[PDB]
C-alpha cells in the first residue's frame, strides 16, 4: 500500500503472495528474551522457524527496542523473516506500562478523541510514545530488514484500551493516524502493515466484534491476519476473513494450539502462523508441534526460496 515500498518489502510481499498453500512457520518470544521461545520451538521441531516474532512492549524499567533491533537484524542476517508488535499503555501514562490499568485499561471517549485531535496534551503525548518506537524501526530500515509490523492488535474486542472503538472516528482514525506518523512523518517505509484481529465471539465481559467494523480500508494494510487460541480455527471466521481481505494475504497473526493438516488443508490461505511464546509447549504435544512443521506445506527458516534467487 505504500508507494514508496523499500526492494525488501516489495520481495517479501510478493514471496507472501505466491504461497499459494503453503503457510510459514512462525513463534513470538517476550522482548525480555527475545529469541527463547523461537530457540525453543526448534529444539522441539528440529527446525527453526521461517518467521521471528517479538514485541515493543515496554513493561520493565528499561526501553526494550535497543535489544529488539539488535535480535531482529540478527534473525533477518539468520535468515528469518520478522515481525513486530506494539502492546502500548495509553496515551495518558507513561511506561513502564502496566498490564491491567494501562494496556487494559479504561479510556473515556473523550481521552480517545483527544488523542486522535492535533493540539490537545493527550495527542502530543501519543506523538511520543509513538516516537519511542519509531526510532528503532528507522534504525532496521537503515540495516534494510522489511518488518510485518502488527501495531493496536485484537482491536475489536473489548480488552485493550484502542478496543472496539466503532464509526468512523474509532478505531480506523487511529490506524490512519498511526500510519500518517509512521508512513510519512518518519519515512518507514520497510513496513508491512498488518491488521491484526482477534477471532470474534460473543461472551460476557469478554467479546469480540465483527472484523469488517474495525477495517481501515484497504488503502492501509497489506496483510490481515487473526489470532486463535484453542484451537478455534472455525471455518466461518476463516470465510469472514477472506472475504473482507478482497485478495490481500491474510495469516493467523497469534495461535496457541497449532492447526492440524486437516484445518490447514481446508484453510489454505492462511500465509504464516506465529505461535505464542511457551504456548509452543503448553498447548501443543511435542508430537503435534512435529506433525505441523513436518506438514508437506509448511515452511522453515532453511527452506525459505526467494523465486529471484533460483
Amino acid at each position: 500500500v505504500n508507494g514508496n515500498a523499500t526492494e525488501e518489502v516489495k520481495v517479501l510481499l510478493d514471496y507472501i503472495h505466491s504461497l499459494d498453500g503453503k503457510i510459514l512457520a512462525g513463534q513470538h518470544s517476550y522482548n525480555e528474551n527475545p529469541s527463547s521461545f523461537y530457540n525453543k520451538a526448534k529444539e522441539i521441531s528440529g527446525k527453526a522457524p521461517a518467521v521471528w516474532g517479538t514485541d515493543f512492549y515496554w513493561n520493565g524499567k528499561d526501553n526494550p527496542g535497543e535489544r529488539i533491533v539488535k535480535e531482529a537484524i540478527d534473525k533477518y542476517h539468520e535468515g528469518a523473516i520478522v515481525t513486530l508488535m506494539w502492546h502500548v499503555g495509553q496515551p495518558k501514562h507513561d511506561p513502564p506500562f502496566s498490564w491491567r490499568e494501562s494496556v487494559q485499561g479504561e479510556i473515556s471517549k473523550k481521552e480517545w478523541d483527544d488523542m486522535l485531535t492535533p493540539g490537545t496534551e493527550l495527542f502530543q503525548r501519543w506523538t511520543q510514545q509513538v516516537d519511542q518506537v519509531a526510532v528503532h524501526l528507522k534504525k532496521l530500515q537503515e540495516a534494510k530488514v522489511p518488518i510485518l509490523w502488527r501495531p493496536y492488535h485484537e482491536m475489536n474486542g473489548v480488552w485493550f484500551w484502542w478496543g472496539n472503538k466503532k464509526g468512523k472516528d474509532g478505531f480506523v482514525k487511529l490506524w490512519k493516524q498511526l500510519y500518517d506518523r509512521l508512513v510519512n512523518h518518519h519515512r518507514l517505509n520497510n513496513l508491512i502493515w498488518v491488521w491484526n484481529a482477534n477471532g470474534p465471539r460473543d461472551i460476557p465481559g469478554d467479546q469480540a466484534y465483527d472484523y469488517k467494523d474495525f477495517y481501515p480500508g484497504h488503502k492501509y494494510v497489506d496483510i490481515l491476519a487473526t489470532d486463535v487460541y484453542h484451537g478455534d480455527y472455525e471455518q466461518k471466521d476463516y470465510d469472514q476473513l477472506v472475504k473482507l481481505a478482497k485478495g490481500k494475504p491474510i495469516a493467523l497473526g497469534e495461535v496457541g494450539q497449532l492447526p492440524r493438516p486437516l484445518v490447514l488443508e481446508a484453510q489454505p490461505k492462511w500465509s504464516w502462523f506465529m505461535v505464542w511464546s511457551n504456548w509452543i509447549e503448553t498447548a501443543n504435544s511435542p508430537e503435534r508441534v512435529k506433525e505441523v512443521y513436518g506438514y508437506d506445506k509448511t515452511i522453515t527458516k532453511d527452506e525459505i526460496q526467494f523465486t529471484n534467487e533460483r
